[PDB]
C-alpha cells in the first residue's frame, strides 16, 4: 500500500462495483441474466433453472442489449440495434422470440427504428411506436393493427413524448398505457405544430462535407407550448376493416381553462383510470378519477372523484406533483403532499372524498411509496437518524398508522444507510438495495418474517482491491447558516496530516431539490483528486435543496440563483475556517445547473474562489426550457418576474470575472442546455474585456459521455486545476 | 529606462501610422478628405481649394460612411448605414446630393439595403443592384429603369457575385461594368441554385431567444459550383415602355464544353469588350475580343482575337489570371504571363494575332501594370537588388524595350524599398506609396518631368514619438534549402544581444503565392512581443510561395501541406543553430493558412517546437470551397487527386500533437474558413487522446475584427505564448 486511486483508474473503471439486476415476473420469481444467460430464481429457494441458455443468443445484426418476457412468459422480446436520441428516447429494432417453440417469430415482424414497445399487463398483447404512430399485435406471428395516423416528425406525436415531455414531465419517452387486463390501450397525443425550434450544428464524421443542422421543437422560457390529448383506446373492436374506437379524456374544467401539462396516468382497474393534471403554471394540479360506462363507451368525470393540490409558496411535487397509489378495489388510494409544517407527507385519499389523512408525520420526508397490500404500505424515507442524506425502507400497517418498522434501518448501520427497494408482485419478496457509504451490497428478504434469506451481491472483489490503494475518506457533517442546519460533505485524502493546509474543491448543484449531500458510496472523479492530488472536496445543500422541507426548497422560489449561490459562498467561507484547509487556493466546479451556480459564485466578487469550471452552464433562463424554468421562474414578463430573469443571468456578473480563473466547458451537440448558453456568455465576458478559458466538445450531448470525449474533459479539468493550485 | 512598444500598444493602436488618401478625378486634379472636409487640390501646382465643406455633413443627420462624387462634379454620393456582409460585399442606403443648388436631392431616392451602385464613368448616370436586380438611374431626380427581374434570395444574383466568386474570383462583390462613354452596362449572372448551403448558427445579441441559423450557398472541393451569365446591356434603349435591350456573351468552345468561370472583364473601347474566362481547371484560361457590330446589336467573337494562356506545372496567374492592359486604340495589350523561363514577366499582344512578345525578362517578376500611354508602360515588380520582398515603379519605352527608367528605386533607398503607385488620368502625375522598411512616406511627382512636386505625408509626427520608446529592428536575409536560396527576416528586440539566448517565434502564412517576407513597415502583434517580451519573431517563404518564378511557387502543386510545411521545419532548424536562440523555448503561430500549415507543423513530430497557436485554420481540403481549393488540389477523387486530398488532414497526424502544447482558435460565424474545420479537428485529437487548448469566439466571423474580440484574442494569445515560454 504507497499507491493511490489514479484518473486512469477512475476513467477506465479498474475498480469494478457490481450490482444486482433481477426482473420479477410473479409473486414469487425473478430473471436473472448471469453469463449471458436469463435464469430463473424462486426468492422462497434460491433454486434456479433456465430460462434461456447464453448461446440461445447469435448476435441478432449487432447485439442483445435488452429483453421482455412477455406476462404469460409464452414469449420474450429481444431488443438491439439500440440508438439513442435524448436522456431516455431512442429507437431500437425488435425479435419476437417464441419460449413453447422456442423459435424466432419470423413472419409480420416489429418494424425498424422502433421508438417504443411494450407486452400488455397479461397475455401477449404489444404495443409500439413507430413514425411518431400507435401499433397492437395481439399475437406475436399475426398482422399488427394501426392505431393512429397523424404521426408526423417533429409535429404530431402518438405514443411516445415529445422533448420537453421526454426531460420535464414524464422522464420517459413512452406515452403507452395498457390497462391492467388489456381491454384498454391509453395514450397521449402531443402536437409541437407552434412550438419554435432550437437548431444547431452536428458536424458528425470527417467524411461529413457539410455540416448537418439539427431542428427539434423546443419550447423556452414563455415560448409557445406543445399541447396534449389523451385518449383511451378499445382494443377489443380493433380489426382491419372496422375503425378505432377511442375515447379523448380532457382536463377538468379548473386546468382545460388554459395552458397545461398531463403529468400523470395510473389505472385503478379496468374500468378505472386515473388522470393527473397541472396548470402551465405548476402551482395548481389535479387528480381526476375516470370511470368507464359500459353503456357508451365513455369515460365519465365527477367533481367528487377529483382532487386539488396546490402551492402558495411555490410549485407542487418535487420536479411533478407525486403520483397516486391506488387500493386493490380503487376506492382509496394513497398519496404524497406537504404538511402545514411544510413536509412531504403520505396522506390516506378517498376516491370520492376531498379530505385526505397524513398517516405520516414529522421533520423528515417521505421519498416514495414502494408497495401497497391489503394491510401494508410499503416506503422510503430519509428518517432514519433525522439525516436527510441518507434511505430507509419502511413499512406502516394500514389498520394502525402507529404500527411502523423499518425493515433496513439495523441490517447494516455502518456500511448501508442509503437504500431502495424492489417487490415480487404481491409484495410478498423484496431485494435491499444498499448503495452505501459501505460498498454496495444487495439482498433478497421475505415479506413474511423480513428474513435475510440471502446477499445476492456483496462486492467482495471491490472490497479486496481497495484494501490495496490509498483510499479518501468521506465524511457528512452540519453546519448553521442564518440560523438553519444544512449539510455538507467532505472527501478528505489520505493519511490526512491536520497540519498541512489542503487546498479545497466545492463541487456543487444547488438546483430546486437537488441533494448533493448523501451517504452514496462513489468511485469518482473527486476520489482520484483526493486519494492522489490530495485536494479536499466537499458539497453543500442549502436554501433550495430537496428532502427538508418545502421552507428549505422552495426559498428560491421565483428567485433562482440568489440564495442557492449564497449559501455555497457563505458554507465555503466557513470551511475555508478549518485549520487544514488553504482558503487562498479554493475553487468551485459545477455541471448543468451546478454550471450556472458556480459562475454565479465566480462572478459574484465575494473573493473567496480563486478558479472555477463551469460545465455545459445554464447562463440565462430566458433560454432554457418553459416546463422547467417556469416551474421555479413563472413567466418572464413584466407583468410577473422578468426582472428577477434579468438580474439573475451570469453575464450580468462580467465584470466580476477578472477577479479570477474561469474554465467554460460545452458540448457543441447539447439538446438540453444549448451551447448558445455558453456562446452567449463567452460574448458577454469578452466585452468585458474579461479573459478566460474554454472548452467545446464537438457533437457532444449535455453528457459529454463518449468514451475519448470522458476521458479528456476530465484530464482537461484536472491540469486546470492542478495548475490553480500550483500543484506537481 | 525608456518604455517598450506594449500589448495596449498595438491593441490601442497608440501609435498612428498615418497616410493620404486621394482620388485622382482628372489628368491633373484629385479629390481628398481633410478635416471631413473634401478638398480639390491641383497637382500642377499644389494649390488647393474646398470642394464640400464639413457643414454639409452636419446636416446630413445620419454618420457618413463614405461617398462618390459624379464624374461630371455635379453630384455627389452620400452612403449611410453600412452593413458588412462579408470580405468585400455589404449593403447600405443612399442620398445624391446636388452640388450646384447644393440641395440633397429627396425625389426618386435610392432604395435601403442596396447591395452595389456605381456612376458611369461619365456624367452622372448611375446603376445599382438592389435584391439581386440591376437599376439604372439616368438622372438622380428622375424614376430608375428596372434591368433584371430575376433577383431571388441565395439564388440567383445579377449585378453582384455570389459568394465564392466574390472570395476568390473578383475580391470584390460588384459584377457590372460601364462602357468607356457609358452607352452599354454589361453585368454578369450568377445562378447558385444546385450549389449546397453551408449553415452554422449566429447567436447574435444576448436577448435573442433562439439563435438564428445562417445558410449560404458556399461550394466545396468537388461540388457543385455556381453557374454563370454576362450580358451588354444598350442603355441608350432604356425607357419605361421598352424591353431591356441585351446581349449575351458566352465563353470560347474550348471552355464551355465543361465548367467555368468568367474571370475578368475589360472595356476597350464603346465598341469592343474583352473577356476572361478559365477552366474549372484553372489551368487553362483564354481571353475572347469582341466586338460591337452596329448593324444587329451583338457583340462578335472570332478566334482571331483569342488569346489562350495556360500553365502545365500548376495554375494560370497568381489567384487569378493576369489583367491585360489595351491600348488606347484596343489592337493590341500588354498582359504578364510566366515566360519560358517560369518568371512572370509583361507580354506584348496583337489584338488579332496568337504571339506575343516580352517587353520584360530577368529571373524577378513584374507584380502588375500600373499605368499605359501610347508612349510609355508603367509597372512594379520586385526587380531591385534581387529581394523578391522590395517593391518599385519602373517606366519601360514602348518603342524600345530596353529603355526602362526605375523612378522610384533612389528616391529613399534605406527608407523605401516597398512602393505603389497611383497615376492621374492619361497617367500626367502620379503619387508613390512607400510602406517601408521605415516610416510610410507618400509623394507626388510628374510624368513629364519626374520631379517630385511636394511631399504629401511623411508621419514625422509618428517618428517622434516612437523616437522616445524602445522599438524592435526588423533584418532581412537569405538561407539554403535544398539548393535554393529562400528570404526569411527576423524582429529582434531591442539592444538585441548576439551573446544572448532568446526564444523564437515563427509566425507563419506559406499559403500557394504567399509573401510573409517583406520590407513593408509594420506596426504588430510581433512588434509588442520583441520589444516588450524580448521574443523573436520570424518569417520564412519556402517553397509555393509567390513573387520568385513557378519553378518556387509550383512546387506545391496539387500537394498542399507538404513542401511548405517542410519548409518552414527545415527554416527554423536553422534559426536554432543561429547561437541567439533558444532552442529549448521555440513555437510556431499563424492564421488561415498559416493555422493550417501551423497545425501540420505542430504534427510533425519534428520535435524542433513546443508549442503553436492556430487561429481559424483549414483542417481537411475537402472542407474548403471549391475555386481556392481544386486551384492548387485538383478534384478530390480517385480519378484525380483524392489520395493527396487525404492524408493532407491536419488530422491525419493528430497522433503526434501529444507531444506539444496547442491552442486551437475559430470564430464560429466563420464564413469562409467554416467553424466545422476546427470542430472536426478537436474531434481527431479528443478520439486520439490529445490534449490542447481551445477558445472559440462567438459571432466572430473570418477575422474575429470585432473590438473586443480583437482585444481578447491577442491578450489571450500573449498569455498562451509567455507561459509557453516560462515567461512572467
Ligand atoms: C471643419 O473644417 C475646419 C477647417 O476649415 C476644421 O478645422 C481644423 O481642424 C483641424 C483638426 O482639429 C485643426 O488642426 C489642428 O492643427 C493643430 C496645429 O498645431 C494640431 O496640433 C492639431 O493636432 C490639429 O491637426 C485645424 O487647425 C482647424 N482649422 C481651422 C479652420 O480652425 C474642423 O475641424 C472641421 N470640423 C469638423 C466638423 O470636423
Ligand atoms: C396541431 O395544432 C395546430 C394548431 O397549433 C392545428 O392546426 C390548426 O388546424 C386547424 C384544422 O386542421 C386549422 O383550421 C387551423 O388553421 C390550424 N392552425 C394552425 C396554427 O396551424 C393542427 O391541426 C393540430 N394537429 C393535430 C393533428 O391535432
Ligand atoms: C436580483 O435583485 C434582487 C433585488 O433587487 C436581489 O435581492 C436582494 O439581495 C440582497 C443581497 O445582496 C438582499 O440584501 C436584499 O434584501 C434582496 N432584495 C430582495 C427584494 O430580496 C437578488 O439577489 C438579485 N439576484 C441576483 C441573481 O443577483
Ligand atoms: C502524402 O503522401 C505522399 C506519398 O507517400 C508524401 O510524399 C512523399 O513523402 C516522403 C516522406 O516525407 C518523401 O520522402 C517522398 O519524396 C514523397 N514522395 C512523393 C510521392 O511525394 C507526402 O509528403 C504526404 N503528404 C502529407 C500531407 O503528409
Ligand atoms: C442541468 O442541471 N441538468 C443536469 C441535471 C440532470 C443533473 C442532476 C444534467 O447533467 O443533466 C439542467 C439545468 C437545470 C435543469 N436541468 C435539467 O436538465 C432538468 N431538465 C433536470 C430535471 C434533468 C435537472
Ligand atoms: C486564409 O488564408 N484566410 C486569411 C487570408 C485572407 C490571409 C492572406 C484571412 O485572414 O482571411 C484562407 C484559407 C486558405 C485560403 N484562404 C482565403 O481566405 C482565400 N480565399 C484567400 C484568397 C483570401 C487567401
Ligand atoms: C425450485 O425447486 C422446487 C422443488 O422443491 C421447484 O418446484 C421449483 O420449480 C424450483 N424453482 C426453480 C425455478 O428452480
Ligand atoms: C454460458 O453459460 C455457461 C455456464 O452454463 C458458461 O460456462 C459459459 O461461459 C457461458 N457462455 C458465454 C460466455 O456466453
Ligand atoms: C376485410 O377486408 C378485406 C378487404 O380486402 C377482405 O378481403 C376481408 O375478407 C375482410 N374481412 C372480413 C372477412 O370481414
Ligand atoms: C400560481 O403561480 C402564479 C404565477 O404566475 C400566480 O399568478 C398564482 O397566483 C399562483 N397561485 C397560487 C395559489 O399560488
Ligand atoms: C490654382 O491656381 C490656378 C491659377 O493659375 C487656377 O486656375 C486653379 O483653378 C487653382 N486651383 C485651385 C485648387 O484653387
Ligand atoms: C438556374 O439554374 C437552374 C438549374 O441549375 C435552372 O433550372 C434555372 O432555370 C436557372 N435560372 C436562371 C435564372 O438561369
Ligand atoms: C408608359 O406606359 C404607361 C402605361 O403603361 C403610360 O401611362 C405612360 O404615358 C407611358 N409613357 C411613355 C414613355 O410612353
Ligand atoms: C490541366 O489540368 C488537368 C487536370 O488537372 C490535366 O489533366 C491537364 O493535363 C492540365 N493541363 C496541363 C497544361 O498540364
Amino acid at each position: 500500500s504507497r499507491r493511490t486511486y489514479t484518473l486512469t483508474d477512475y476513467l477506465k473503471s479498474t475498480f469494478r462495483v457490481k450490482f444486482y439486476t433481477l426482473q420479477w415476473i410473479s409473486d414469487h420469481e425473478y430473471l436473472y441474466k448471469q453469463e449471458n444467460n436469463i435464469l430463473l430464481f424462486n426468492a422462497e429457494y434460491g433454486n434456479s433453472s433456465i430460462f434461456l441458455e447464453n448461446s440461445t443468443f447469435d448476435e441478432l445484426g449487432y447485439s442483445t442489449n435488452d429483453y421482455s418476457v412477455s406476462p404469460d412468459r409464452q414469449f420474450i422480446l429481444f431488443e438491439y440495434n439500440y440508438v439513442k436520441q435524448w436522456r431516455h428516447s431512442y429507437t431500437a429494432s425488435y425479435d419476437i422470440y417464441d419460449l413453447n417453440k422456442r423459435q424466432l417469430i419470423t413472419e409480420e415482424r416489429i418494424p425498424n427504428n422502433t421508438q417504443w414497445i411494450t407486452w400488455s399487463p397479461v397475455g401477449h398483447k404489444l404495443a409500439y411506436v413507430w413514425n411518431n404512430d400507435i401499433y397492437v399485435k395481439n399475437e406475436p406471428n399475426l398482422s399488427s393493427q394501426r392505431i393512429t395516423w397523424t404521426g408526423k416528425e417533429n409535429v404530431i406525436y402518438n405514443g411516445v413524448t415529445d422533448w420537453v415531455y421526454e426531460e420535464e414531465v414524464f422522464s420517459a419517452y413512452s406515452a403507452l398505457w395498457w390497462s391492467p387486463n388489456g381491454t384498454f390501450l391509453a395514450y397521449a397525443q402531443f402536437n409541437d405544430t407552434e412550438v419554435p425550434l432550437i437548431e444547431y450544428s452536428f458536424y458528425s464524421d470527417e467524411s461529413l462535407q457539410y455540416p448537418k443542422t439539427v431542428r427539434i421543437p423546443y419550447p423556452k422560457a414563455g415560448a409557445e407550448n406543445p399541447t396534449v390529448k389523451f385518449f383511451v383506446v378499445d382494443t377489443r373492436t380493433l380489426s382491419p376493416n372496422a375503425s378505432v374506437t377511442s375515447y379523448q379524456i380532457v382536463p377538468p374544467a379548473s386546468v382545460l381553462i388554459g395552458d397545461h401539462y398531463l403529468c400523470g396516468v395510473t389505472w385503478v382497474t379496468e374500468e378505472r383510470i386515473s388522470l393527473q393534471w397541472i396548470r402551465r403554471a405548476q402551482n395548481y394540479s389535479i387528480i381526476d378519477i375516470c370511470d368507464y360506462d359500459e353503456s357508451t363507451g365513455r369515460w365519465i368525470s365527477s367533481v367528487a372523484r377529483q382532487h386539488i393540490e396546490i402551492s402558495t409558496t411555490g410549485w407542487v411535487g418535487r420536479f411533478r406533483p407525486a403520483e397516486p397509489h391506488f387500493t386493490s378495489d380503487g376506492n382509496s388510494f394513497y398519496k404524497i403532499i406537504s404538511n402545514e409544517e411544510g413536509y412531504k407527507h403520505i396522506c390516506h385519499f378517498q376516491t370520492d372524498k376531498s379530505n385526505c389523512t397524513f398517516i405520516t408525520k414529522g421533520a423528515w420526508e417521505v421519498i416514495g411509496i414502494e408497495a401497497l397490500t391489503s394491510d401494508y404500505l410499503y416506503y422510503i424515507s430519509n428518517e432514519h437518524k433525522g439525516m436527510p442524506g441518507g434511505r430507509n425502507l419502511y413499512r406502516i400497517q394500514l389498520n394502525d398508522y402507529t404500527k411502523v418498522t423499518c425493515l433496513s434501518c439495523e441490517l447494516n448501520p455502518e456500511r448501508c444507510q442509503y437504500y431502495s427497494a424492489s417487490f415480487s408482485n404481491k409484495a410478498k419478496y423484496y431485494q435491499l438495495r444498499c448503495f452505501g457509504p459501505g460498498l454496495p451490497l444487495y439482498t433478497l428478504h421475505s415479506s413474511s418474517s423480513d428474513k435475510e434469506l440471502r446477499v445476492l451481491e456483496d462486492n467482495s472483489a471491490l472490497d479486496k482491491m481497495l484494501q490495496d490503494v490509498q483510499m479518501p475518506s468521506k465524511k457528512l457533517d452540519v453546519i448553521n447558516l442564518h440560523g438553519t442546519k444544512f449539510w455538507y460533505q467532505m472527501i478528505l485524502p489520505p493519511h490526512f496530516d491536520k497540519s498541512k493546509k489542503y487546498p479545497l474543491l466545492i463541487e456543487v448543484y444547488a438546483g430546486p431539490c437537488s441533494q448533493k449531500v448523501d451517504t452514496v458510496f462513489r468511485l469518482s472523479w473527486a476520489t482520484y483528486l483526493a486519494s492522489t492530488e490530495n485536494i479536499i472536496v466537499a458539497s453543500f445543500d442549502g436554501r433550495g435543496s430537496g428532502y427538508q422541507g418545502d421552507k428549505i426548497m422552495h426559498a428560491i422560489n421565483r428567485r433562482l440563483g440568489t440564495f442557492e449561490v449564497e449559501d455555497q459562498i457563505e458554507a465555503t467561507r466557513q470551511f475555508s475556517k478549518m485549520g487544514f484547509v488553504d482558503d487562498k487556493r479554493i475553487a468551485i466546479w459545477g455541471w448543468s445547473y451546478g454550471g450556472y451556480v458556480t459562475s454565479m459564485v465566480l462572478g459574484a466578487g465575494s473573493g473567496v474562489f480563486k478558479c472555477g469550471i463551469a460545465v455545459a452552464p445554464v447562463s440565462k433562463w430566458e433560454y432554457y426550457d418553459s416546463v422547467y424554468t417556469e416551474r421555479y421562474m413563472g413567466l418572464p414578463t413584466p407583468e410577473d418576474n422578468l426582472d428577477y430573469y434579468r438580474n439573475s443571468t451570469v453575464m450580468s456578473r462580467a465584470e466580476n470575472f477578472k477577479q479570477v480563473e474561469y474554465l467554460l466547458i460545452h458540448g457543441t451537440a447539447d439538446d438540453n442546455v444549448h451551447f448558445q448558453q455558453s456562446a452567449q456568455l463567452s460574448k458577454a465576458l469578452v466585452d468585458a474585456g474579461v479573459d478566460f478559458q474554454t472548452m467545446w466538445y464537438t457533437d457532444e450531448d449535455h453528457g459529454i459521455a463518449s468514451n475519448m470525449a470522458h476521458q479528456h474533459i476530465y484530464t482537461h479539468m484536472s491540469h486546470f486545476l492542478k495548475q490553480c493550485f500550483s500543484l506537481p
